[PDB]
């Protein structure tokens, strides 16, 4: 089955620079898309770039262009991320993550490795809240401009899994319960979970696939009590 199976943690010093590895197995990352998400306590999820690995053509947000390389390794199914000089600002957990249609949306990722250096705007609401179990809760986002439903909406559970849970604003990811499900069009839209169970403790976060490049919300946790 499919996995991409990053390095583990750098601790390095500023200025220093460092190379990410992730391994894929179960697939071939000629096939598919592979991307870079930076989560750091400053932005939230930011996406960085991607690289088609068929023919190594890379694109970026303007951002990163100066601090990140993604390069891939067919032979060896490996994809890496050079972070060149390294400061305070650059300590992050980064998710390598697939997606066959490019940044459409993300359907595998990776586990984060961390490092420690030693335009679309999406805005959620609410940033957080308290629910009980089989509560309802509506978890809604605002788009900047119009995104024509190319919404997706992920779930990061506390021990750093992240997977996609819709996309296209309605469209439930395979082995989604049929408890979450995704509404709205324009600019607004929204995420329902109508029945919650305690594995539900996640934060949420919603994306625009429509527009380069892709943008992510701010997040959303919900605790239960």
């Amino acid at each position: 089955q499919v996995q991409l199976q990053q390095s583990g943690a750098e601790v390095v010093k500023p200025g220093a620079s460092v190379k990410l590895a992730c391994t894929a197995s179960g697939f071939n990352i000629k096939d598919t898309y592979i991307h870079w998400v930076k989560q750091g306590p400053e932005q939230g999820l930011e996406w960085i770039g991607r690289i088609d690995p068929a023919n190594g053509n890379t694109k970026y947000d303007s951002k990163f262009q100066d601090k990140a390389t993604i390069t891939a390794d067919t032979s060896s199914n490996t994809a890496y991320l050079h972070l060149s000089s390294l400061t305070s600002e650059d300590t992050a957990v980064y998710y390598c993550v697939r997606g066959d249609y490019d940044y459409v949306y993300f359907d595998y990722w990776g586990q984060g490795t961390t490092v420690t250096v030693s335009d679309i705007q999406m805005t959620q609401s609410p940033s957080s809240l308290s629910a009980s179990l089989g509560d309802r809760v509506t978890i809604s986002c605002r788009a900047s401009q119009d995104i024509s439903n190319f919404l997706d909406w992920y779930q990061q559970k506390p021990d750093g899994t992240v997977k996609l849970l819709i996309y296209y604003t309605s469209r439930l990811h395979s082995g989604v319960p049929s408890r979450f499900s995704g509404s709205g069009s324009g600019t607004d839209y929204s995420l329902t979970i109508s029945k919650l169970e305690q594995e539900d403790i996640a934060t949420y976060f919603c994306q625009q696939g429509n527009t380069f490049p892709p943008t992510f919300g701010g997040g959303t946790k919900l605790e239960i009590k």
